[PDB]
């Protein structure tokens, strides 16, 4: 059903912002296990949907496969997006920048807001820039929850166009407890061409 997608770049392509050993473990170990356990939970009538569509249909799948698919289909969708919105000062332009200035006042203030949501995510989770009713918004989720899941499951909603992984596995080898330093580094590896593309597709 699902497979591990290939990275668009080498494991060391994001140095020194994210370390190569982390990129390799994160991808070949953590994401792989999300795929494995998602596939095992789908082996069911929902195994033909792409992961992005499945996680919109969780309140629908059996009551007892729901936790495993949420966590694991969630983890697959999230990490799959995550590799694609990174790439080797760095900022958006065009319509996405205009919408950022409209929703948050400025690129610099959007960053602050995105960082703050990432920092106050207590425990494991993600921070997201989403499109909701045509407008940009910053939110976060717990664990492998995704805003595509809806308000009831995820506690928030919208279509993610960018996300940052703040599970500790995402930054502990390079930054230990220093999440904020990880978050500042993350800005240097965002691929805003890809994010601009996702914004066009979702507005
Ligand atoms: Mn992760």
């Amino acid at each position: 059903a699902y497979t591990l997608p290939q990275l668009p770049y080498a494991y060391d392509a994001l140095e020194p912002h994210i370390d190569a050993r982390t990129m390799e473990i994160h991808h070949t170990k953590h994401h792989q296990t999300y795929v494995d356990n998602a596939n095992k939970a789908l082996e069911t009538e929902f195994a033909d949907l792409p992961v992005e569509q499945l996680i919109q249909q969780l309140d629908r799948v059996p009551a007892d496969k729901k936790g495993a698919l949420r966590n694991n289909a969630g983890g697959h969708a999230n990490h799959s997006m995550f590799w694609q919105i990174m790439g080797q000062a760095n900022q958006p332009s065009g319509e996405l920048l205009d919408a950022i200035n409209s929703a948050f006042g400025s690129f610099d203030a959007f960053k602050q807001k995105f960082e703050d949501a990432a920092k106050t995510r207590f425990g494991s989770g993600w921070a997201w820039l989403v499109v909701k009713d045509g407008k940009l918004d910053v939110v976060s989720t717990a664990n492998q929850d995704n805003p595509l899941m809806g308000e009831a499951i995820a506690g928030v909603s919208g279509t993610p166009i960018l996300g940052v992984d703040v599970w500790e596995h995402a930054y502990y080898l390079n930054y230990q407890n220093r999440r904020p330093d990880y978050l500042a580094a993350f800005w240097n590896v965002v691929n805003w061409d890809e994010v601009s593309k996702r914004y066009a597709a979702a507005k």
